[PDB]
């Protein structure tokens, strides 16, 4: 075992220093005003790495003691599902640790003063909901599909020079794809060969693979085949893929493992196109759009399979040789592929897409967003303050300082766009009390404008998911009783 | 140099650092104000977990080098006898060894002091199950119903603002299930808005599930079909899976399949055009209970229908609940087994009432079978402690020093109850002490209050068993410990 | 190594040493309310082993340099002749080596001192002079055989609320080990079904095999076979002996296993070498080679061997053997902790019975021979010469400790006990000693608590006698290489 | 430490404090009351072992570093013509060595004191006439065949109490022993291995001087009358002698009263009122009176009927100058070159 015993004080402070690190990191990487990070590092690095998006380096190394791996491991679900667009959940969950200084005056129990979450609950709920930021999001929509905050996701990021245009792309894939939840079935390549729009939209989805140098270039009315067994008395195999192939008018083949040579020769002249250890996330997304079908043994074909025969081919788009696969029956998913230039930005492109994708799937179901530059933040400061003086008893404690917590997010914008905050927080809280939710801070006016005009926008989820885990994580660790062991693994 | 022997003294110590070690973690479990705890491990541990019950954390691991497993094992069997009810049993055991250290200066002979567990097996069965206390917990009973040990149990957890109504509840589910077939058979949903009373109770189960858009509304006179593996020539064979299914099903005149798992879309089209409605992905903890409920089936491979499925037949609907609409299986010849629904009044979690729900029925069980029960807050606690400094007296001799000591010991349980509250503990002791002196079994300890009230307005009760089982359940492992006084020589420095 | 070197007052200091560490340890181990205990080691022992009857212990480690060994090894040569009860023999031993501090005061010669020794056979005596405790134990007696000292082996273990009908069993086993057929031979072992009796008494060897399903059910005027080769020319020989039964110790080859069914013998899988030494002493033995082994080389007993169901699962019986020396008794029981301990209590029953009717006498328990005998040796310092008197007064207030001893495990207070008990004993009732459940003194013999004359009588002996080596000796004991 | 090489005043030390060493084990076997004394090994050897006699456990083993070993090697072929009685020898020729502190002040031809030794023969002719011998025996002898010098042998040993009687036995073995043939089976009491054998080698002497007492046809008073007498006498002699030979002479002649100190201390009374009046009794002129050690006085050692084999005595005498005149004669046993 290690057995790493924690106590009262010197358990809580643990959670604190991890806290506090990540922020100062952090804090320079939001928004309009995000900048790139380098990292050099003990071990197996060797040199220095640099990544914009927090979330990924994060996840890479596991640098000490104190567990912050942890609370960090959370934010990828986040990412994959919905995610990034500016690191921000991070931030506010840490600022809610330099509290519990204050609650030790408190000094009852950590769990009374958990009351506050009933009313994080209260407080911010009235927060989200002190309204306007998201304009309603029809449905699908002519212009309101992009040009906010996928672009803003992007302008962290150096790549927004040409790549504004490539995000804009990003939305028209999400609208495709709405109900029945959310993301499955979505997937981005990129293309050596350059294009001053820099992208290719395929109304299918796109592998790059190819079954031999011989084999028709193009195949019509395709019929699809998936085998969960490899093709690997030998000629009796032979005769059985023949015979079941010809009456399909299987043009297309897709096998998640290695192939067998014998098959390969048939296949050129069946006029059928087959793949080699094709991926199998690949083809789980592909089967949706293709229906699907139960994969066995050779017993496979026809039926049991069910094959979508719009149009599959291979096409030289430039450079590299892919191969396209187009006509979605079931029109749920579909793919999107990208160009570029030939540079280092391009490859930032491929960063970012993701990055899109994520938050515009969210923030269309979703049907909330939130107004950036703080105007959220500060307004919801405002009504804050005056529930704690409502509350009762046990409700007047936690409520209180839960409420100036939301004051440092107006600083820390203030102060990254350059002019003097101490002027900034109260004129700024002047404008949100009066009721314009569209106002808040500008970093580029250097004091307070209509963030509307901006077109600053943040996905309701974003916001809930860093409010809720801000101190969950803190309350946990406090209380620890016989920690087992040491060290995440 | 090694051995790993030890002296006297210090071989006393490693047994009793074990004792101290797991009373101060199982100390925040305790009273209204208990606290969730998790914890991480290497070899075969995949995660953090956190565990409210005490128990079930003990139980997964052996931590270190120190003897306690053992002691950790028995509190199960207790956990079968009646339950958790609230941590304590471990609490009471680790007090016995603090004596110890008086023990050295007793001057007598340790060997002369286990004599006090002899008279312990006469005096677990004195003090124990013979004292005052309440005159409740035979069969059914309608004021005392509940107003009781449910609020307790509900107490470590802070949502009983409006939670112990819902405790109160809880009862009435639990006479209904009295009779043969122990217990599995209660489940609960909650909801997301509602009214001040917070709760309603529905005839049948309550489910949130659905085949699919397409299937008939509503099934009369229905079979009930319960599936351990999913629905999920050899061409010719996806017909003929499909055909077996549609054979069988007419002639029962299947109204409802149900199937914790996923379930293959082949069938699906079947249902439909047959008028059966299906489940997919029903979650195992639903369906154990529903089986008991209806009256069981042998769930294997497709030949399950017919003979080996029997099947309950009043009505099973999607029906009426205020916001949200969910599938009610109702009418049950068992009777034993009925579903307490609930409703939210909404609060974070919530998913509370899912964990309560357990709470509820497993204790009053055992309530039955007793007879008998206690008050709970402390009150019981208190009375024990003013009522055995007199039976201290009554023995003589070797008897009584091994009583008196023990009696003290009641005295900190008042003090842990009213440390979780928040209210200043040297207080709390004083006026309770004199209530329970005056005679009156219903007062005890109010922690809102910060002072001693009517138990019964609260509610919070004790079953019988959970008072006899757990002072015995406090006796063990730690005699092995002290007992037998033989640990090996000396080899100098 | 070489021989150690001590001398005069260091030397001495060392044998003192190893008897006070001895005594402490055995302390809680006697009487009634005596105490299991658990021991730990290294190298080549698993976990934790417990065992409450002293001599086990004691013979399966010799854990360090100082000496105690031989002395611990001599006690199993009691056990062949008695040995224990409750063990008490150890205990009496380590006291002597107390009064060897008063010896350097004397200042002259301690081998004069050897002439207490010579005094020892007065001890014999004297020890014992004590009142008369039981006189017949004629041979074999059909009611005598037990209920009393068997039951006091019994009473220091958990097991005697059923366990005392079975040590009732064990004086059986006993007559038959009478005589001088060497202590071999004897084997228990316990069963899964429960019955009142919680025990079964057999006349032969029980061995838990079977050829297969196929075979005749029993034999007669049955020959035996042992093979140390396995199975892995029988038939045609085989025929000629009228063979019975084969036994062999390891894997048996399928093939002959067609043959034996036909045939009508019986042949055992995997037969425990252990069973199969003793069972060649019992049957007139034979020697075990290669297939040529049969006929005259062979040597087989014949009264009837038999595969009978005992209640729970199938045994085989041997029974007969014409030689006699050797026996097997098969126990079961209700299935208990304490059933698991009915191992513990055989093989302590076996030996405590064994002596118990040859030793023509035993001796009041619960500490009634001790007190009185503290007694009756104090008026003989005086009487006899002046320094060996002084060795032996010294030995009398040693008696004293037990009287102490067996009070303080039942919980009672040990100074009121101790002058309540010796005015008892000091009165002339040699039935009356410690009522440890009473907490005063008693009637002994209601109780029926009594002990071996020869357990008695070996506790001293190494006290004395042997000790006349002691401050002889200087360079004691160690290993046995390799 | 660092590399041992003994010179001179401490090279001599290194003889001197083996035969100190050896002697104080040995001397408690010697006089009526003695040590049993069990030893018990390392290295396959598996019990302790108890002989009373000294000389075969010292075969048995070399134990140490100092040279003693070879001298101790000596003393069995001593065993082979005579052998025991009590060891004496050993102690004898260890007693020697103490004297030699003396010599150190002496300061003159250390090497002079040793031709004592030559002169030694002159010594044992001395022994002889002094013995104080009997008439008796007359072959056979229904009384006086034991209850004697096997009894002195014996005297020793601690079980003398029961084992006197079996030493009576002994005797009976000589007689049937007698007759054309010079030098049946006998069965003792012990402990278990090959040290059990030791027996074998030292009971050898026991058997040896019994057969002697019948051939002998000349025996000595026991009980320490032989001792005493030759004392008396021997004084005289230095006195009778040129002084050469009377410097070897005198301080030979002052060994013998340590003798019945021993005798005396062993029995249970003051030692050295015996030495008083056993001094007396021998110069009167009565061979027959000696140490009587239960009575713890002086008495008729003829009544008692212990007497001593006139060959151990012989022996005795000549064996003691011989095994200490090389001693003093020969270097410090090492040297030449290879270590």
């Amino acid at each position: 075992a290690g057995a790493d015993e924690e106590r009262a004080e010197t358990a809580r402070l643990s959670s604190f220093i991890g806290a506090i690190a990540i922020g100062d990191l952090v804090k320079s990487t939001l928004g309009p005003k995000g900048m790139d990070k380098i990292l050099l590092s003990s071990g197996r690095d060797a040199s220095l790495m640099v990544t914009n998006d927090g979330a990924t380096i994060l996840k890479n190394i596991g640098v000490d003691n104190p567990a912050a791996k942890v609370l960090v491991d959370m934010s990828r679900v986040q990412d994959d599902e919905v995610g990034d667009g500016t690191t921000s959940v991070t931030v506010l969950a840490a600022e809610l640790l330099r509290e519990a200084e204050s609650l030790i005056a408190k000094k009852i129990h950590p769990q009374t003063i958990i009351a506050g979450w009933r009313e994080a609950t209260k407080a911010a709920r009235q927060a989200l909901l002190n309204s306007a930021v998201d304009h309603g999001s029809d449905e699908v929509k002519f212009r309101q599909d992009l040009m906010n905050i996928a672009g803003t996701t992007l302008s962290s990021k150096l790549l927004t020079h040409h790549k504004d245009h490539f995000t804009k792309l990003a939305v028209e894939a999400v609208l495709r794809l709405k109900g029945s939840g959310n993301l499955e079935a979505i997937h981005v390549i990129k293309k050596l060969g350059g294009s001053l729009a820099d992208s290719y939209l395929d109304e299918g989805f796109l592998l790059d693979k190819k079954i031999g140098v011989n084999q028709p270039k193009r195949i019509e009315n395709a019929k699809i085949l998936i085998a969960n067994t490899g093709m690997d008395a030998e000629k009796e195999k032979m005769k059985e893929k023949v015979e079941r192939i010809l009456k399909h008018g299987i043009n297309c083949f897709i096998n998640r493992q290695l192939i067998y040579n014998y098959p390969e020769q048939l296949f050129g002249a069946a006029g059928v196109m087959a793949i080699e250890h094709a991926d199998f996330v690949g083809v789980e997304r592909l089967a949706l759009v293709t229906g699907g079908e139960i994969a066995s043994t050779f017993d496979h074909p026809e039926l049991v399979k069910l094959g979508s025969c719009k149009l599959i081919e291979e096409v030289m788009i430039g450079e590299d040789k892919l191969i396209h696969f187009s006509g979605v029956a079931l029109g749920e998913a579909c793919t999107i592929v990208l160009r570029g230039a030939t540079q280092q930005i391009l490859d930032e492109a491929e960063r970012s897409l993701h990055d899109a994708l994520c938050v515009l799937a969210q923030t269309v179901k979703d049907s909330r967003t939130v107004y950036g530059g703080g105007c959220s933040e500060m307004l919801m400061a405002h009504a804050v303050t005056q529930l704690a003086s409502r509350t009762p008893g046990k409700e007047a404690v936690a409520m209180e300082s839960y409420a100036k917590a939301l004051r440092m997010l107006p600083t820390i914008i203030a102060d990254n766009a350059g002019y003097d905050s101490a002027d900034l927080v109260a004129q700024l809280r002047a404008a949100h009390s009066e009721g314009k939710t569209t106002a808040g801070l500008d970093m580029k006016e250097g004091t307070i404008g209509d963030m509307s005009v901006l077109g600053i926008t943040e996905s309701f989820q974003v916001k809930r998911q860093v409010l809720l885990s801000a101190a969950e994580a803190a309350e946990v660790i406090l209380r620890v009783d016989n920690i087992i062991k040491a060290a995440p693994r």
